[PDB]
């Protein structure tokens, strides 16, 4: 019912944890339709130790990962709403990834904004597409299909 | 075969983003077969996911990109540690990836990449990731080598 | 210059992971003031234990981030963007005073450091200012440092 | 109320965890009055990776953090004694820091002794002040005011 | 019985990252022997300092992994795959003798542990064997474990 | 030639680095005879995260590793003294370990003192033995034979 979520609510919905929880705040959310979130990029992240020495560049694949989590938050809330209890036993598997294009490198100090739209969704299978943006510009484009499942 | 110390002399990637442990097969301007061991003792598992260790699909793709990278560096300048150290690799595009089987601690993740097309510093490769002969994922990507 | 990105910052401060808390410098006035910032994201080790389920960027690290900004300020003022000389210097902080924390800092915040030169006499520099998140002051502090030869 | 607490007791009272729990043991404790504790400094701490390369130096701001935590243990035990139950529902916020002076650099192999006395205390607000020592000499001095708040 | 994957291992052993050095149990025989392994990959924090520009999995860790396997063997021999009882027991090692290192272990290797029960009396279990990579012996060791009640 | 060394000297002799450099300081050193050194044990170490949760215990094998490093520093200096040049062209690799007995658990707050005596030395082959002590009490004991090898 809300459209603005902070790190606290994100931890209660997504199963991801450090160092793979790549969504910091949800700024906009329209159930079954779109979501806008963002992750701040800082030099104080471990992934920078090796990507790359003396040249910090946020991995392209982790940007895709960040987008998937945004969509995963959109998918869970659209299904069961904000129910951490239900969410606490679910995980999220990647099914496919297509048409991803990287236009501008993301670096420390960047506010990487995730913009996801629901292209199609069936039960637990959600297919989203959108872009990663920094200062209003598209730094990345991507389409992906993820499935949420109950931890067996 | 090229072992970890050779890989270090070519790829610019370091911990914790160096996801290729050994190169078992290489054919210039053609293909490459390499792999990375998966063990619980990897930091990514603390968060992906707690109680349910699953190697991230995106990192599977990253491992293939790196395998592709080694293939490009060596095809471009051969095994030249000197040239390599001035470069880094940028992901340009990723397409047609599909995950069929989850990778978990104890798995030997094999990368199979063939050159689909290349020009200058821009290389496009495609293939699969395998575990015990079984295809756990396929993908296509285009990377760029630069200064 | 007036805008230094992470690479420029890396060539001036000796600080490295996980103690380099200045991601970018948005403005610098030799001998006057500096405005920089560090993004705060959940993907930082410190949040693992401060605290579980309640990510709150440590106040001591805000102050530290403020000290680093002042250090870049004092140094650039004296020698400008000079990587070679930076390697032979040391910015050792002697005191911290009047520190106030008004509102907590959390993942998703852009922690802006605002520091100015309160006093400069020889090797001793005294800076002061605030850390701000979206125009609102979240913390303040006065710090004194001494410039010196590395060893 | 004890006066000799170990890491096991400390884990049960303070909310801090790795890599921010900077107190290893409590040696002396006088409810509402003073406390003596310490943190061993070893090269095997991640913080030394970047502070600094080739020459390890425990950060001063972190020494102040350790004194604050010592103070917190005193406050908690002062208000509820050793009660892990009510202690789990809390966290400690830094309110102010004053008169901190750094006299001697702290390094790997040092036994950082935290010396703190209560300057003032009302309810959840505790104002403490003292020194951090190593082998009997004062390496740092500081005053701080913390607050214990419901993890609401 | 049969083979256990990391999941099952997590339910018996109390060890967690970065100290759980057994990824899979491919063979177990009550009161007799165990065959397990840990994959060695460059992506392990340990390789940062052992050593720079020269990754070599520590020998004492090869030994730690043999102990964990041996411990796993003794525990399951008495109680089988019983998670509840596992939280009830403590398996620490009293002794370690006859340790020999023959070949360096590096990223890409599959460190296979081969431990057999030499002798056991009550809760004192003595195991011994080798660490193997590609069928060859990279290390040998004998360890004595004591099984106790947690707390 | 000296008998007291600090982490800054240790770093110039041993190649070990975080998180495997387990000797913080050397308080005693007698060529070809013995070495007494120590490593502080603090909760702020990665190892404790999983060994074990809610029960920090410094790994016995790590105590042994620490003893081996001291032996290594001893072996090298006995032969070349404090020589950074040569030190970084050689490596002390261990061939065997015997009679290892763990008597008392090591925990955060402990000062793990390493005591190694030279049992036999002939060229590059060194056999040493000793104990790990905490507050004058033996917590561990072991014997090792090391080989000083070329680094290339
Ligand atoms: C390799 O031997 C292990 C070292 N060791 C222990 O593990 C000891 C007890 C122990 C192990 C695990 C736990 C434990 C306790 C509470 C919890 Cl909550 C957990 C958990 O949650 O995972 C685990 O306690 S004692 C010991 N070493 C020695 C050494 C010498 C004498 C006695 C013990
Ligand atoms: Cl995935
Ligand atoms: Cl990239
Ligand atoms: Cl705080
Ligand atoms: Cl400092
Ligand atoms: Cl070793
Ligand atoms: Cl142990």
């Amino acid at each position: 019912l809300q459209s603005q979520f902070f790190i606290e609510h994100i931890l209660q919905i997504l199963p991801h944890r450090y160092p793979m929880l790549l969504v910091d705040r949800i700024t906009e959310l329209q159930a079954n339709q779109k979501i806008v979130a963002y992750k701040n990029i800082t030099f104080n992240e471990d992934v920078f130790n090796g990507h790359f020495p003396n040249k910090p560049i946020f991995p392209g694949v982790l940007i895709v990962e960040g987008m998937a989590q945004s969509g995963g938050f959109l998918a869970f809330t659209s299904l069961w709403g904000f129910d951490p209890e239900i969410a606490k036993t679910k995980i999220v598997y990647f099914m496919t990834i297509d048409k991803v294009k990287f236009r501008i490198p993301v670096t420390p100090g960047d506010r990487l904004e995730y913009h996801l739209e629901v292209l199609k969704h069936k039960g637990m299978i959600w297919q989203v597409g959108g872009t990663a943006q920094v200062d209003g510009k598209v730094v990345a484009e991507a389409e992906l299909k993820a499935m949420i499942a109950e931890r067996e």
